[PDB]
């Protein structure tokens, strides 16, 4: 069970531990307030940012202080997705708890996305003072999410499409046409580490 929504935003890879195997999935930092589609009662924390923005879909396992320093001016909801196209997503009813801060580069890029289409590119990394932090898990996100889904990944890492500043990330998400109609991802019920 899930809901298909018209939506524009920026995809981000997540990893999930089921004690035996690490698997991969995706969330999207979606533009707008979509908090009515949050179905995990742990992901019920909201971050209001210094720039006037509001981010929904967060849990206690996210560093909220770092989320509140993001240069996001509008509403962003981070939702799990099992399918995405240029203009829609499919949000599963079974939703994992979102943890950590690697969704921030996508949420910043989704906030200043002016194109009206989601870029065909996934983005990972935490944001601190207009820069992407150094990356830890791009290689594992490549292996478990982006490469099997057939889509590029941007990260502060030379094993991704490399971006260091929020300004560079904005340029890179601006022109990413869809090389196929849809990407799909596995879902999990286990904590999603973004
Ligand atoms: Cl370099």
């Amino acid at each position: 069970n899930g809901v298909e929504l018209s939506a524009v935003g920026v995809l981000l890879p997540v990893l999930m531990d089921s004690g035996r195997r690490i698997s991969g999935g995706a969330f999207m930092a979606v533009k707008g307030d979509l908090s009515e589609h949050i179905k995990n009662p742990k992901n019920t924390r909201i971050a209001q940012t210094v720039a006037g923005g509001t981010i929904y879909g967060l849990s206690e396992m996210v560093n909220i202080d770092e989320a509140e320093k993001l240069p996001i001016k509008g509403a962003i909801t981070v939702l799990p997705v099992v399918q995405a196209t240029a203009t829609s997503i499919l949000v599963p009813d079974n939703q994992p708890q979102l943890a950590f801060n690697s969704w921030e580069a996508a949420a910043c890029a989704a906030d200043t996305l002016e194109s009206q289409q989601t870029p065909f590119l996934m983005v990972t990394g935490a944001v601190e003072s207009g820069n992407l932090s150094p990356n830890l898990l791009a290689v594992q996100k490549q292996l478990l999410v982006a490469k099997p889904a057939g889509i590029g990944l941007a990260a502060n890492s030379d094993r991704a499409l490399k971006v260091v500043t929020l300004e560079q990330l904005r340029q890179v998400v601006g022109d990413k046409p869809w090389r196929k109609p849809m990407v799909t991802f596995s879902s999990g019920k286990n904590v999603a580490q973004a």
